[PDB]
């Protein structure tokens, strides 16, 4: 809508305190004018119908329960988006500023989020298995990476090159995590995962056999539940890259970690450059590779951590 910019107030999902830039004309629109073509937050109203309305307020006051999950979106959205442009030089998820939009309250007891293609989507979950899920920044920025995925390498969605698509939206959504500093950690969706578990989360890149997921090519599911185990075989891959930023000894294979900078510098480069949309594992490898090498030179750490990582996953 066209307005004039301000900057209301709120409390997200986990009950914190922040403000977040509006847009004013009668209401006070979720409308964020500061980034790039604008950040858009919508109400889904409990309907599976999207976008939904442009969330709109009364008084720029948002510390409703309801207005919680908008709160998040619309906020982690911004930090996601100061990530990308201030980290990488990406302007938006298309590189050309796109306008992002979120929508919030999508259908009833929804205890998941996506990007869909055109925008993200959040549901509340059902107070037991999830809290909203845009008080995840993991998970905002998880799935706003996706969007980046689709537009650079374009990693099909099904077996190996969806588990990298995946592990590439865990690995950017802890980088934001950390880029944001507020309780960081290698794990995904421990802010909104059970509310009545304490210490669990959805995934860990640290340790994926934690949940269940493979650490090793050797303990790939090849099955076809899951587009082929795109969330599942994501775990070998998020195993590398912690092990590229922090280092540590796996299966007997020891990795010199180099730092989460780095690591972002390149999968970034390795995302933007050279997978396409039917890479595999040991494409990503390459990509890797030669991303490091770039960057730093083929004698460097940089590559020879790289290397260390996917042999230590099992990846040649
Ligand atoms: O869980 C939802 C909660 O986040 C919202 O504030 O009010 C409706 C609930 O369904
Ligand atoms: O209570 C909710 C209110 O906060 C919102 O503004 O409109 C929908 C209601 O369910
Ligand atoms: O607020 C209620 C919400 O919790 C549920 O998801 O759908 C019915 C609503 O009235
Ligand atoms: O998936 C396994 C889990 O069920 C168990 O609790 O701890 C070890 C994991 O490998
Ligand atoms: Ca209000
Ligand atoms: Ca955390
Ligand atoms: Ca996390
Ligand atoms: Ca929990
Ligand atoms: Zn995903």
């Amino acid at each position: 809508i066209t307005g004039t910019s301000t900057v209301g107030v709120g409390r997200g999902v986990l009950g914190d305190q922040k403000n977040i830039n509006t847009t004013y004309s009668t209401y006070y629109y979720l409308q964020d004018n500061t980034r790039g073509n604008g950040i858009f937050t919508y109400d889904a109203k409990y309907r599976t119908t999207l976008p939904g309305s442009l969330w709109a307020d009364a008084d720029n006051q948002f510390f409703a329960s309801y207005d919680a999950p908008a709160v998040d979106a619309h906020y982690y959205a911004g930090v996601t988006y100061d990530y990308y442009k201030n980290v990488h030089n990406r302007l938006s998820y298309d590189g050309n500023n796109a306008a992002i939009r979120s929508s919030v309250h999508y259908s009833q007891g929804y205890n998941n989020a996506f990007w869909n293609g055109s925008q993200m989507v959040y549901g509340d979950g059902d107070g037991q298995t999830f809290i909203p899920l845009s008080g995840g920044i993991d998970v905002v920025a998880h799935e706003l990476t996706h969007a980046v995925t689709d537009y650079t390498a374009g990693l099909i969605y099904q077996n190996e090159s969806g588990a990298i698509n995946e592990a590439i939206s865990d690995i950017f959504g802890t980088l934001v995590e950390f880029y944001a500093n507020k309780n960081p950690d290698w794990e995904i969706g421990e802010d909104v995962y059970t509310p009545g578990i304490s210490g669990d989360s959805l995934r860990s890149m640290s340790d994926p056999a934690k949940y269940g997921d493979p650490d090793h090519y050797s303990k790939r599911y090849t099955g076809t539940q899951d587009n082929g185990g795109v969330h599942i075989n994501s775990g070998i891959i998020n195993k590398a890259a912690y092990l590229i930023s922090q280092g540590g000894t796996h299966y007997g294979v020891s990795v010199v970690g180099i730092g989460r900078d780095k690591l972002g510098k390149i999968f970034y480069r390795a995302l933007t450059q050279y997978l396409t949309p039917t890479s595999n594992f040991s494409q990503l490898r390459a990509a890797a590779v030669q991303s490091a090498t770039d960057l730093y030179g083929s004698t460097s750490q940089e590559v020879a951590s790289v290397k260390q990582a996917f042999d230590a996953v099992g990846v040649k």
